[PDB]
């Protein structure tokens, strides 16, 4: 009753598995299991990390970390690690995409290792998302990087040291890579002995290579759920993948300016609808309310949500002065069913309102290009989504006035100064008011349209326990692959 081997089953290759740089599911995932948090994202529990304590006046984080943790090589994992990780983000010429979470009014937070076991972080202002990003974070080893000048383009990343269950063994691009167990892991002693990630695109496939025992776990797409469940002994986990599938209004096209027309085109909509065109039932989605999802302090799901009426839609498209003589158009991704099938959802729609949409499905590249750019006005609606995390403070990109990622083009000065005002108080009860009324203002301005909180499904070979402990969670499909099992 131990060791054994997992294959896991990816879609593409891997980036740079260095916590500093990765960013796409696949590389994420990969280093789900070869590094090791401070603490544990998904319920803020200690990982490397014994506890967390923030003094009196919001200025000062204390970290203690677990006594003799070891890195990979055998290398100590002390303060100094944390105090490197931190410094080598702040660090400008190593362009990581995190550094903007540990500087303030462009003063960055300063760090110090009090002791082996203890970072000190003191911030320059008040910032209680702070607290988030300590929560996030992955320390990389000093032994390892000091002296680097390039991190990111490093031979070293070839050869991950890491901190979390599962070593490095190789990698053959495009096929595989492949771990090793980590008997020191803090945690205790994974059970399986071998963990192998194997990058096969076709789910056709893929799902085929399940059934057979050639990959053991996966993430399966929720038309396929029905055919891989029947097809092999294989347990399906269904859990909430914090992502937000919504429709922004493109505020550039003059027309979308309206107030009225937007609401117009949210009550001629049905969320239990969409959902049931989109996914194939409800167990893949469920209705959404508030622009952020439901992991994410402060989300509260009472804000308007346009009810079905397509009476009073009538209504709105009328006050709005909306000419039904022009067509809208609704751009998405061309190689998404769920995406099609929500677009046809509001040309139904739309059409029994009085207003014309074409569909646009277009290349992924093409459509980035398209929406990427702020001044761009081609798209009336554009079906998008995103998983943003456990403080609504990173949700501001996507909303301030000047935001790279305001697909709607929304430009609201009063809005943004809450935003500036909510990552700067302390007060759990007024900094709770705030973002309220932010979910308020947005569901009240019909600024996008909330169509669900998607769950994500993974196929878990029926031979393998642990599932519960190893905790299913956004993006890498588990937390802990060190808490499954083989049954043979």
């Amino acid at each position: 009753k131990d060791g054994g081997s997992l294959i896991i089953g990816v879609t593409g290759d891997p980036e740079v598995i260095n916590p500093n740089y990765a960013s796409d599911r696949v590389t994420l995932t990969i280093q789900q299991a070869v590094y090791a948090p401070l603490f544990w994202e998904v319920d803020g529990k200690p990982a490397l990390a014994k506890s967390l304590d923030i003094s009196d006046d919001n200025l000062t984080y204390t970290v203690k970390l677990k006594d003799g943790l070891t890195w990979h090589d055998g290398k100590p994992l002390t303060a100094d690690d944390v105090v490197f990780t931190v410094n080598s983000i702040l660090d400008t010429k190593q362009n990581s995409p995190n550094r903007g979470n540990f500087v303030f009014d462009d003063k960055p937070v300063k760090v110090e290792a009090v002791d082996d076991t203890t970072v000190k972080f003191t911030l320059p202002t008040v910032a209680p998302a702070f607290e988030n990003t300590i929560k996030t974070f992955f320390p990389i080893p000093k032994h390892i990087f000091e002296g680097v000048e390039n991190i990111e383009k490093s031979d070293k990343n070839k050869n991950p040291i890491g901190s979390g269950p599962y070593k490095f063994v190789e990698y053959k691009t495009g096929e595989y890579v492949s771990l090793e167990r980590f008997n020191d892991y803090f945690d205790g002693k994974p059970k399986l002995d071998k963990v192998t990630f194997r990058i096969t695109k076709d789910q056709n496939a893929a799902n085929l290579a399940l059934q057979n025992g050639e990959i053991n776990l996966k993430s399966i797409q929720p038309s396929d759920r029905n055919k891989v469940e029947k097809a092999s002994a294989v347990n399906i986990i269904t859990y909430p993948e914090n992502r937000l599938s919504y429709a922004t209004f493109n505020e550039n096209q003059p027309a979308l300016k309206s107030k009225e027309l937007r609401q117009a085109l949210s009550y001629a909509l049905d969320r239990e609808e969409i959902i049931d065109a989109a996914y194939g039932s409800d167990e893949y989605a469920k209705p959404a309310s508030s622009f952020l999802t439901e992991n994410t302090k402060y989300f509260t799901d009472k804000v308007e949500t346009y009810d079905q009426d397509i009476a009073k839609a009538k209504k709105l498209v009328k006050e709005s002065g909306f000419d039904t003589s022009q067509k809208l158009t609704v751009y998405y991704l061309n190689n998404s069913k769920s995406q099609e099938s929500i677009a046809l959802y509001l040309q139904q729609q739309y059409k029994e309102i009085g207003v014309t949409l074409d569909l646009k499905p277009t290349d992924p590249n093409a459509l980035s290009n398209i929406t990427l750019d702020r001044k761009n006005a081609d798209y009336s609606i554009a079906l998008n989504g995103y998983i943003m995390g456990n403080d609504p403070d990173a949700y501001k990109s996507l909303y301030l006035s000047d935001a790279p990622y305001n697909y709607s083009n929304y430009h609201n000065k009063d809005l943004d100064a809450l935003w500036e005002k909510g990552a700067v108080t302390a007060d759990d009860k007024e900094r709770q008011e705030i973002y309220e009324k932010i979910q308020n203002t947005i569901a009240d301005d019909a600024v996008i349209y909330p169509i669900s909180y998607d769950n994500a499904v993974l196929a878990l070979d029926s031979r393998y326990g642990g599932q519960k402990a190893a905790t299913p969670q956004p993006v890498t499909m588990f937390r802990d692959l060190s808490k499954l099992y083989l049954t043979e």
